[PDB]
């Protein structure tokens, strides 16, 4: 009785234009698209539609190993003579009648269906499973698939898989559902237990395998398996202390999709990393005003530092970053040839001795702090290349604010991997994530709930621009940069604790 | 009809005393010895022997919600208790002849043999599975148990327990026994997981909750799934970069069993990092010769610090401790006053301040690196209290040699912990692992998985003695702690890289 269907496509469901398929040959989906509708585990049926036969090439066009049928009525038999096993192809007046073509049943163990208003067809019971690949980057197209809901801002998520990419190309595959010895060591297994949790983020998404839900299920145990303490703010937090996120770089970009991040900030501050600034000023009028409410006159002066020209983070992070062990003076002294730059080493290194292990990159000065607008959240990292010249990072942050930096604070990192591989000639493997007190706010509570009712979407690309005039770290700016295919789901205002 | 047995002993087999048993009362081995005897999720039966009966007091006695038989010839009639009213009480003449007792078949689901006479001719046919308790303390006996190759230097394990502890006594828990649509989901994981000699710890170990296994696991993966590479030594490694171990600490210290640790010099290093000192002449006079490798005159000769006084680590580990960014002039110059004491910094903290994010002890001081032996190791660690009171530690390790440091370091940092818990008040709950680059000599490939096939012990108790006359972390002299129960395998002896 039951049945499934393969399809790939843009988010707004778009699928082949000019008779065919939009985007260029991506190939991960062709090794998909073959090895779901081709197994029983170690022969199945193909259905399409007679203009779906047509957008094949010849030489593939009796697709191998599976019956076909083909719903048409002006061809037939002129199909065959056009030359093992290999099954005569057949022809069914409509789709329930291909179904009755059953003849068939016992010698087809599973019924593939691969077109536009045959897809509408299907809908009007049939299958129960809808393998989807989300394609993300959009094009144009005039045959477009029919009505569930998301992959744009029933047949329910059952699998999320990792984020892929070809020609330029970001896409993730997911699946639509229709809606002794052993035992005699579990007497103590039962006692030393206690078991469901159950505030967990995306139940009915069984295989979840988009990395995102490291973050989000970083959320449920926070809030599932952690502790309700007093900080600073006066804000109550909710804290573990101590976890961990490590992300694939060599496909997709991971910028959560599970609500829109701020990207234009995370890459503005980056270079204001990279660049060594410590006015904020410099950040605020460009539109972002995120480090704006923590050089306040009125909070400079509850960090004792009245002699601070508001904006002035001091001997803050990127600071300690290219210049550290200098006495700074202030947020327009040229500071270029005191202290250390760390960072200037890092790259010397990768591109002569990248089998070294002092690749870091330290922002925790003790014989600083009580100068600084705040000492350092994300404190230190670490790069690495191993065999296939990919280079991989870990970062080390002393607070981790999940309901909205975090988020941020991701890509940051991810984003400099970028920055970094590009530079010392590499090509970008894994970002990873260690995290101290692990936190999150109370009034993140109500809203980060919602947000765990989002399914991750494909991650995008992020390319550097301009590859062959970037040489050096600095060589970088604001511009060299291409943010595609992301599909953010809506922004959640969660408020910053000042 | 084949049976268990309800152990709980020493490391050399010893069970009871002059009629009792020869540890005090511990309630985490009760409650298991409560839960096992009685279950099958929705009666058991519990034998014994004369004496064995006579060990229990008389409100115990009538061991409740199961049936207890009493193999004996001597006595016959009793009333102790003799309301519900379901027991049921019954004497034997042998063992042989109360498995005679199949009428009861159907009434009990199993029979659990709880001692020595009765122990050993349980064995002299049926048995098949042993809920052992470890004790991992030694204690006077007589009445021991018969003939064990894994208490001290058939039945094999499946499950070993995490090492709990009641009134200074350490103890695991282990077995030993004789010798609807997801379909759709498969076409997909099929592929993605299509690449896919494995050694492994014990694999005949199936349930696998000691600790240490994060450890012997580490070794695996970084063989099984790390790269072939060259190192600056010129030795060559198999490294993954970015591994995490974290250990229970608020039972039982995790020292090593799988080979003996190097206790000695730990302890003594730590406190040579509390000290600071940096002449590793003092160090080796105490017949620790670990560091005294990397501090000859050729070696920083190779370290182009031809004015260094053979044995001077330089600024290192503890200097950057406890006076941060000053001057450093020689491994004798005595240098209390200068620089940042971050450490101070902490336990002042920690007294205060609990709910701070900002109690850490970083090392690294990159305007610092050309002037040691080596550029720290493990350095960076964080301190940390929830609302009950407890520390919690992680540190980050840079660079890891498995074989041989990471044991050593691993209990460093949890010796640490348990000194900084005390020293602040405190009761410790965790220490955690963060590596970066982690690998293992290609020399220690063979010796290492030899160390695979041995068992986790219990681990040991640690611990400080003179808790009164200590009051800061200086208080702390390398005399003021007993390791209790602890009970290696050899040390195997893995070569250190120069
Ligand atoms: N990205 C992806 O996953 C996919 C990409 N594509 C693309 O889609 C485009 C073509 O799709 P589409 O325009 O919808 O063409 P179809 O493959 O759906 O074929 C249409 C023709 O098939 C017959 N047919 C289809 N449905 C019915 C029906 N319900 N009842 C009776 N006859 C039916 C008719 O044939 P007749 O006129 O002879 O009577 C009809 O003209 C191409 O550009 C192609 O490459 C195609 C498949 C999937
Ligand atoms: N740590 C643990 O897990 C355990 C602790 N213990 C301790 O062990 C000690 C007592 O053990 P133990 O000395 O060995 O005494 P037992 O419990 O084995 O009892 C011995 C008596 O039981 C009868 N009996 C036992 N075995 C046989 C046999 N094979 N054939 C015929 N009769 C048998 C005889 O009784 P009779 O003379 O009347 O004919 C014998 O004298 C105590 O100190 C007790 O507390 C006891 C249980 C387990
Ligand atoms: C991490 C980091 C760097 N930082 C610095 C920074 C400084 C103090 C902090 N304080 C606290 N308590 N939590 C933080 O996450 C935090 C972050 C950030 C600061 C703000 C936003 C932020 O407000 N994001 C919002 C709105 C931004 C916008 O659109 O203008 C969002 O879109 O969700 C992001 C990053
Ligand atoms: C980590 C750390 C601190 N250190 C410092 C230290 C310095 C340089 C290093 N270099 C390398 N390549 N690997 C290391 O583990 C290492 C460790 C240690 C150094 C040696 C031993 C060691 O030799 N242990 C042996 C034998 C000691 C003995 O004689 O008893 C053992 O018993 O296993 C342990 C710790
Ligand atoms: N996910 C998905 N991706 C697609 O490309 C797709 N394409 C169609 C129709 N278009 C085409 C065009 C060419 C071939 C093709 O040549 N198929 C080969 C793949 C070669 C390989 O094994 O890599 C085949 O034999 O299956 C298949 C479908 C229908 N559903 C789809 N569904
Ligand atoms: N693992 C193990 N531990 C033991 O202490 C033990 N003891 C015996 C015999 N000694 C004794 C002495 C007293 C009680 C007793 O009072 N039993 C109570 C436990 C109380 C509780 O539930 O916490 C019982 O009702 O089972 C049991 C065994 C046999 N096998 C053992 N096996
Ligand atoms: O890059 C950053 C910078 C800041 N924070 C958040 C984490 C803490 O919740 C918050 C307050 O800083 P402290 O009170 O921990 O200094 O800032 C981040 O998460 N990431
Ligand atoms: O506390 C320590 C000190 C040293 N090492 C080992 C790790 C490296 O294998 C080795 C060499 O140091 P670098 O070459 O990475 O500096 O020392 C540790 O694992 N732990």
């Amino acid at each position: 009785k039951p049945v499934c269907l393969v399809v790939a496509m843009t988010p707004k469901r778009g699928i082949g234009i000019n008779n065919g398929l939009p985007w260029p040959h991506l190939t991960t989906d062709f090794k998909h698209f073959s090895r779901v509708t081709k197994t029983t585990p170690e022969f199945n049926a193909v259905v399409m539609g007679r203009k779906t036969w047509e957008s094949m090439p010849r030489k593939f066009r009796p697709l191998v190993d599976r019956l076909n049928i083909v719903v048409s009525s002006s061809l037939k038999e002129e199909d065959i003579a056009a030359k093992e096993g290999q099954q005569r192809v057949r022809v069914c007046a409509s789709l329930p009648a291909a179904l009755s073509l059953e003849e068939y049943k016992d010698s087809v163990d599973q019924i593939f269906v691969v077109g536009a208003g045959l897809y509408e067809a299907a809908l009007s019971g049939v299958a129960s499973h809808l393998y989807i690949t989300r394609v993300a980057r959009e094009f144009p197209c005039d045959v477009f698939f029919p009505a569930p809901g998301d992959d744009i801002l029933t047949y329910r998520p059952i699998f999320i898989s990792k984020t892929f990419s070809d020609n330029g190309v970001p896409y993730d595959f997911v699946v639509l559902e229709k809606r002794s010895s052993a035992a005699a060591i579990a007497p103590v297994l039962a006692w030393m237990d206690e078991d469901r949790e159950l505030i967990r983020a995306v139940p009915h998404v069984h295989f979840r395998g988009h990395e995102e839900f490291q973050y989000l299920d970083l959320i449920a145990d926070i809030i599932n398996n952690g502790r309700t303490m007093d900080d600073r703010t006066g804000v109550g937090v909710i804290s573990k202390f101590g976890c961990t996120m490590r992300y694939s770089l060599d496909q997709a970009f991971p910028l959560l999709t599970t609500k829109r991040v701020f990207w234009k900030g995370v890459l503005e501050e980056l270079l204001w990393f990279i660049r060594g600034d410590t006015n904020a000023n410099h950040l605020s009028e460009k539109g972002v005003k995120i480090w704006d409410k923590n050089v306040t006159r009125e909070f400079l002066d509850s960090r004792n530092l009245p002699h601070r020209e508001v904006g002035d983070i001091g001997p803050g992070y990127g600071f300690q970053w290219r210049h550290f062990g200098a006495a700074y003076k202030d947020m327009h002294t040229d500071y270029t040839g005191q202290g250390v730059d760390q960072l200037k080493n890092v790259i010397q290194m990768l591109r002569t001795n990248p089998t070294d292990r002092r690749m870091l990159m330290t922002a925790w000065n003790p014989a600083a702090l009580d100068e600084m607008a705040l000492p350092p959240c994300h404190l230190l990292c670490q790069f690495y290349v191993n065999d296939q010249k990919e280079l991989s990072c870990i970062m080390y942050q002393r607070s981790c604010d999940v309901g909205l930096g975090v988020p941020f604070n991701i890509a940051s990192y991810s984003l400099l991997t970028l920055m970094v591989a590009h530079v010392c000639n590499l090509k970008p493997k894994e970002f990873i994530h260690f995290m101290g007190n692990t936190h999150v706010y109370t009034n993140h509570v109500e809203a980060l709930k919602e947000q765990l009712r989002r399914e991750p979407r494909p991650f995008p690309i992020v390319n550097i621009l301009n590859k062959e005039r970037i040489k050096e770290i600095d060589d970088f700016t604001a511009e060299d940069f291409e943010v595609v295919g992301y599909v953010p789901h809506g922004r959640i205002q969660m408020e910053m604790a000042v």
